[PDB]
């Protein structure tokens, strides 16, 4: 499988997940239907999105790591799949939720070759491959803001901060793309518990890096050894290379 | 003018503003075109939204208080208008931005008779009149959550808080409606500077109250005497009756 295959597969998944979610009324979406392998409830919306995505991925030689059903398959290409990132928004009809896919040539983030995030409510498509990062077919890149007085997505502000704006939209995959395309100057997830899972973050991280972003753990450490399994957890500090070290200093 | 008139006028305005914004590419939207009477830049998106709204409002016997052009007209019905609440989102193609209208029989919030917030990106329509609060023609009411461990919209978290989720979408008018319909359990704007202006908040406040919400200033004081002018500023604490006093204690 190469990056062109992955783009084709991701688009087919986006089309099916979008159709499955769009037809589901909110009351239906909101219902709990089971306990996910991640340890949080699976909503009906999560289940139909995942079934639609897995029906396509099952035909490929992959090992899938996905929120509700866990680790499936034995293939050599690993796929971190979030079939519905921003479930809370989706169940409320708040239009910021996405299907997220990151393809890697091993079970580690450093071997990623493709990242894809599709906003299921707006139809915005973000992806990245060896040729760069894209939003709806157009090349994107992170902003060049150098000052802490900037536009930040941050989980969570717990002290007085110097940002021009702080936002929290409820969908890390999409928000990492908001950072990738320069809509926001940085993305931080500095929650002490380390809450992000590999499938929440992997595609956005890859897309943001291809867009020129520096993206690391809390202390500036590489994300390369983050594993595609259910146990993996991440904090994230993401910004252009000039702003990034100022952020690291700020959160100390 | 009564609440039936206000609904008709608001829908006509929503239709025109929506069409004006939808046809405007993001690069165009993001351009500064002037200094607003509120003291912040008017974006091209703000100007076309306002021109479209004012063209309809000029035919009514109203005094309009609006962000970009300030106080206009001499009519006895006061209208707090935000042509485009969530301009930052609109210029980035983030689908949470609205036109907001609150009609009052005096220049004070306590005399409001109609509130209307229309999401310009999704077409969601919220309004409230003497018959209650509505989302897309269906009656709504605030949630019944009693615990601080709840889903909160908050400007801004600056300390450790006990919430289940914290969100900040960048559109107070819309977010107050997210609270009105029970999507979130509370809405707080506790920024020390007191940043909200009357046209940002008035419609969402009115809609949230008609939906059963208790909505007050920072110390529990009534919002009834808030003025429809450019100088007015607001902090907001909004929740159902049971949760509201716990929030007041929490932020002390
Ligand atoms: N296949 C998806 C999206 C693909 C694309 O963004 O071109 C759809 O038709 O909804
Ligand atoms: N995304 C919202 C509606 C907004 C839209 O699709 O334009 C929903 O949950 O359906
Ligand atoms: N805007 C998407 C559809 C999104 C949805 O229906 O939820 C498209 O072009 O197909
Ligand atoms: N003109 C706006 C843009 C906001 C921004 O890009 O941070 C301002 O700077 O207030
Ligand atoms: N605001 C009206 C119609 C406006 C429009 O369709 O653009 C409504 O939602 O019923
Ligand atoms: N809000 C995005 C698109 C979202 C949607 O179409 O639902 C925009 O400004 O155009
Ligand atoms: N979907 C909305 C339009 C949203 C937009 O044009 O931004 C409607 O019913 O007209
Ligand atoms: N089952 C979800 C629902 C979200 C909510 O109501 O806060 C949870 O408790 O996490
Ligand atoms: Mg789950
Ligand atoms: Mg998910
Ligand atoms: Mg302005
Ligand atoms: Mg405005």
């Amino acid at each position: 499988m190469d990056e062109r295959d992955a783009l084709r597969i991701s688009r087919e998944i986006a089309g099916e997940v979008r159709k499955a979610i769009a037809s589901m009324p909110l009351r239906e979406r909101v219902k709990d239907v089971g306990m996910g392998k991640d340890g949080t409830p699976t909503k009906a919306a999560d289940r139909v999105a995942e079934d639609a995505a897995l029906e396509i991925l099952r035909k490929e030689r992959v090992t899938v790591v996905t929120e509700e059903s866990g680790v499936l398959g034995e293939g050599d290409v690993f796929v971190a799949l979030d079939p519905l990132d921003g479930t809370f928004n989706a169940t409320r009809g708040i239009p910021v939720y996405s299907v997220s896919l990151c393809f890697s040539y091993s079970d580690k983030l450093k071997d990623a070759f493709f990242g894809y995030v599709y906003n299921l409510a707006t139809g915005d498509e973000y992806y990245a491959d060896s040729s760069g990062a894209y939003r709806n077919g157009e090349r994107i890149e992170v902003s060049d803001a150098e000052e802490l007085y900037c536009n930040a997505i941050i989980y969570y502000p717990d002290r007085k901060f110097p940002f021009k704006r702080m936002r929290i939209f409820g969908s890390a995959a999409t928000e990492l793309c908001f950072f990738a395309d320069g809509s926001f100057d940085c993305f931080l997830d500095i929650r002490p518990g380390k809450m992000l899972r590999i499938y929440d973050a992997a595609a956005g991280v890859f897309i943001a890096e291809k867009a020129g972003g520096k993206v690391t753990e809390l202390d500036g450490e590489s994300l390369g050894n983050k594993k595609f399994d259910m146990q993996e957890r991440l904090n994230i500090v993401a910004a252009n290379e000039k702003l990034h070290p100022k952020l690291l200093e700020l959160i100390k």
